[PDB]
């Protein structure tokens, strides 16, 4: 197993993004930090051995997992049907929901999406992400500004070239550092999981029982209220 491969070599070699905030990315010079990273210090505390982040590309992070250039992915992953043929997926310890961020002068007269699917209405979100579909398929009247990350769009939205932004619940909680104000949409929500390779019981359930105990105990509590509010 490669729970034992782990015990043996010494280190927890965790695959991550490091470029999505709040879960994993880099700090003032080189360190690491993020939700999924204190957690994957947890876990790595839980083992009894060092932390190892390898840093590998969003497209590529799943085959590198396969390949066994690390033991596990931590990096706000969500599970899919598509990547649950692929790789197995722990229980999950994030919620991630659609979640618009507003100013807080237009915090009141604002109910709900229907209250932004005006066409004088501008909304930001990040290119390629869910919350650009979700933008789309519930905010269509308006216009859709598309950016490359997501401090870009809270910068049109601060500004005043937005009148909002649609991002996931985890980062619209993460930005709340407080000026701007948010309002969350009642439909449906995403899980997130760790990943690690098929066939592998011992390292998932080990996996499990440690999120299960830091659930338990309330150090996952601590860490979630530490970096989403």
């Amino acid at each position: 197993s490669t729970l034992d491969e782990i015990m043996k070599r010494g280190t927890l070699r965790v695959g991550t993004d490091a470029d999505y905030k709040p879960f994993s990315f880099k700090d003032k010079n080189g360190q690491y930090t993020g939700f999924d990273i204190d957690l994957a210090k947890a876990l790595a505390k839980e083992l009894g051995v060092k932390v190892e982040f390898v840093p590998t590309t969003w497209d590529g992070i799943i085959p590198a997992l396969q390949t066994g250039k690390f033991d596990i992915v931590m990096s706000g992953m969500t599970i899919t049907p598509e990547r649950k043929k692929k790789v197995d997926f722990s229980d999950p310890y994030m919620t991630a929901g659609q979640t618009i961020l507003v100013k807080k002068d237009n915090a009141d007269k604002i109910k709900s999406f229907e209250d932004l699917n005006k066409p004088d209405v501008k909304v930001a979100v990040q290119l390629g992400t869910t919350s650009e579909q979700a933008a789309k398929e519930f905010l269509p009247k308006a216009k859709i500004r598309t950016f490359e990350n997501n401090a870009e769009a809270f910068q049109e939205v601060v500004s005043g070239r937005a009148d909002a932004m649609v991002t996931d619940s985890p980062v619209a909680a993460y930005y709340a550092k407080l000026a701007v104000v948010v309002v969350d949409e009642p439909f449906t929500h995403e899980p997130l999981g760790f990943a690690i390779r098929k066939g592998d019981p011992e390292l998932l359930n080990w996996v499990n029982n440690w999120l299960k105990q830091m659930k338990k105990d309330g150090t996952y509590d601590k860490l979630y209220e530490k970096w989403f509010k």
